[PDB]
């Protein structure tokens, strides 16, 4: 897509507000490992 480039265009599986809030959740267990397991 054009102009993609924002931060990255802050992109992460199209980011939205309420996967954002989730993200934070995933990014809770994640932070003290990095793990998709």
């Amino acid at each position: 897509s054009v102009s993609e480039i924002q931060l990255m265009h802050n992109l992460g599986k199209h980011l939205n507000s309420m996967e954002r809030v989730e993200w934070l959740r995933k990014k809770l267990q994640d932070v003290h490992n990095f793990v998709a397991l």
